[PDB]
């Protein structure tokens, strides 16, 4: 298919793929995304940095062809860089190798085995293992590699185009957005940063300590000031790299708002009434509230709002001695994300209605603790809340909101 | 339920309902909304303006009680205003009347029949039919009524509190947003105006000519300069009324961007490949694209983007001589919304794949014309597009984008 490349610097093009139609990936929702791949034209060698998901290469090849024509060059790739083995960025590597079998493939040591396990036709491909601070010369353009294990896979690495300071960061600093506009400043800031927050919350939270360590290494290497553009593998290219670095710094150190995220499920509406009553009390103190109903809403938006919330409420009715099962999905997600690794133990309350022996709230409190929250109280009641019982929820919310505002903003 | 009112002026409170959990209403999707009701404390009479959806009054009554406490007044309503009979704003009128059976109910003539048909217990209620420019005195505060038939129901009207210039406009100027923040300036502008655009597109488009007439009447009344706050029945209160009046003016006169909305469905992916190829051609001219896949996406977001798009593409495969049935839903919606009433005949193309006698694209072209679009071309092809057939889609998109940019920005 015919598809035009987008120039991002002299001799550097975006040749990625617009996945207009995807609505879910990993455990998170979205309204399309991109698989960003880049073509760098040196005097001697043309380098392709990352590629795209299996079966979506038609756009990529069209843009690569378009870029070579604009450069007056043959349709030829001399160098292949694979920052990350996950298949939304490597899925076309077998195609690329089959068309250019002599082009070396630069990747990390553990990436070789991962790529071969994904794509057995790559066994015997000219892999060239790289380590941090190693560089290849393309002819007037230099690519420098920086290893980034567990950011977000063991195989991950960054590639820096030194002369213009363009950091190809793969997933790091990406956002799941699919626009015709390619750069951060070309879309509304609120959309950009909300998507950055969702991306961090769902993929980077458990790596928060590795983020700070990598930031400390980049600073001591003197490399931070040499980064003028961050070109991630999903979403917008950052012409303001410090904006997203500052965001990651905030998220990794627990900088939160006077904000509470309330999550609940219900069968007959009683736990829902309690959840709304807790919100009224919280709002009476000027503290913000996000309200999620697990019947309708899903984990990826919930954890987005938890990321900059100082407190997290979870409620569910008791059903055969256990909390309603929908909470198990979120709890298992929170056990993997480990929000306590941001440096903050967010406050929490457990609540629900019951009709017999109860116990669901007890379980929720235990799980909220296993997930790294500081549970301050529990409240379980019988069937439909009375007027006074909703006032108790209001009072509990108010007291929580007071504590939220006294917690110092990290 | 305990719930705090929000003061919006001296002696004026928001006593509405936060519908945190609703995700669909009318024919549109949402992430919660509010049912805004307002309490006006005159020296002599307390007036409640609109109310809420049936079964959701607990918050409203809590805020009414709170407002009376803050004013040092009796828990008492002296006057009831019903701007609009639709039940998300009248659902609690039977409750309010049963509690304060002597409080007159001010509404339009045709509203009386509608409210009694909705709520038979209101037969015999102290209705007081009002007409435009009639006023009532609350004791230092005046409410002036302005009829607004078919904005958006025949029964609709606005209520103006003259001394502070607060226009209670019911659905007009509303947006489906559910935040703890009550005012326009307290949330990101992009969210506010995108929600305003969706509300207009889905509810106001066929009334575009009545909007301009009502604007012309308000101006000739010398009344536009007397409006300092627009307090709608959904979403945020406008402290900058001219911002939303300007937006309505643009939408009602066809002011669009260099933007194309593309909608398609597919069974085997061929129509999808065509849609993506049309987008590449459009983007090669710098024209924006929104891409919607009817399997995953729904009508209310589609028509939001059509509202400020200069062109609309629609594609579907042929199935037993007809286009894939999902297009029938959108077409029936566009038949009701009548985008040509904005003063603009948006450009359009019909396309799709076929496997036999075809004819689907023929049908799409006819329906796009019945819906008020200017169909420029059709393109139907056999099974999977070839390389050259995708280039034709690209070329057609490119030529369309040229015409789009030549269309004068109304
Ligand atoms: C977001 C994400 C996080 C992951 N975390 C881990 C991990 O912590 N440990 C691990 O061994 N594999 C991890 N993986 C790798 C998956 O287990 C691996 O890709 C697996 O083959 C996926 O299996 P599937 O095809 O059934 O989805 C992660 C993958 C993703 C996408
Ligand atoms: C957005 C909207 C637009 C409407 N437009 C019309 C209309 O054009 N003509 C009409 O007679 N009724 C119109 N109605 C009224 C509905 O037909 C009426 O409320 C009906 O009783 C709804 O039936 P239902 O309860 O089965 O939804 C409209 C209602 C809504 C919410
Ligand atoms: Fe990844
Ligand atoms: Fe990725
Ligand atoms: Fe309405
Ligand atoms: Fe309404």
């Amino acid at each position: 298919m015919k598809a035009d490349a987008v120039k991002i610097a002299d001799g550097v093009y975006w040749v990625g793929v617009l996945d207009w139609d995807i609505r879910m990936y990993h455990g998170y929702t979205l309204n399309g995304t991109t698989y960003n791949a880049y073509l760098v034209f040196g005097d001697d060698k043309v380098a392709l940095i990352d590629n795209t998901y299996p079966g979506t290469s038609a756009q990529m090849w069209g843009r690569i062809k378009d870029a070579c024509e604009k450069e007056g060059r043959e349709f030829k790739i001399d160098v292949i860089v694979q920052n990350h083995v996950e298949k939304d960025h490597s899925g076309a590597l077998p195609e690329i190798h089959k068309k250019f079998p002599e082009a070396p493939i630069y990747c990390t040591e553990v990436a070789v085995e991962g790529l071969v396990k994904h794509f057995p036709s790559l066994k015997g491909a000219p892999f060239k293992v790289v380590k941090s601070l190693e560089s290849i010369d393309l002819g007037g353009k230099t690519l420098t590699f920086l290893e980034a294990p567990l950011l977000h896979w063991p195989d991950s690495m960054f590639t820096l185009y030194a002369e213009e300071g363009i950091l190809f960061s793969n997933d790091a600093f990406g956002q799941h957005l699919c626009f015709t506009q390619r750069f951060d400043h070309e879309i509304p800031e609120n959309i950009l940063m909300d998507a950055n927050q969702k991306f961090y919350a769902n993929l980077i939270t458990p790596l928060s300590k590795l983020v700070l360590k990598k930031f400390k290494e980049v600073i001591e290497l003197g490399l931070l000031e040499k980064i003028k553009m961050i070109a991630p593998s999903h979403g917008q290219i950052w012409t303001d790299p410090m904006k997203v670095i500052g965001a990651y710094q905030d998220f990794a150190t627990g900088k939160c708002k006077d904000k509470v995220t309330i999550v609940y499920d219900t069968m007959h509406g009683s736990t829902q009434k309690m959840a709304h009553a807790f919100a009224e009390g919280i709002m009476s103190e000027g503290v913000d509230v996000k309200m999620y109903f697990l019947h309708n809403d899903e984990r990826s938006e919930i954890v987005k709002d938890i990321l900059d919330s100082k407190a997290f409420l979870l409620g569910a009715p008791t059903i055969y001695d256990e909390p309603f099962p929908s909470v198990g999905d979120l709890i298992y997600y929170l056990k993997g994300l480990k929000f306590n690794r941001t440096g903050l133990k967010r406050l929490a309350l457990a609540f629900g209605s019951m009709g017999g022996n109860g116990g669901g709230t007890k379980v929720l409190a235990e799980k909220l603790k296993e997930c790294g929250f500081e549970v301050l109280d529990e409240y379980e009641l019988y069937y439909v809340p009375t007027e006074d019982e909703l006032e108790k929820c209001y009072n509990m919310g108010k007291r929580l909101a007071v504590k939220v505002k006294e917690m110092k903003t990290e």
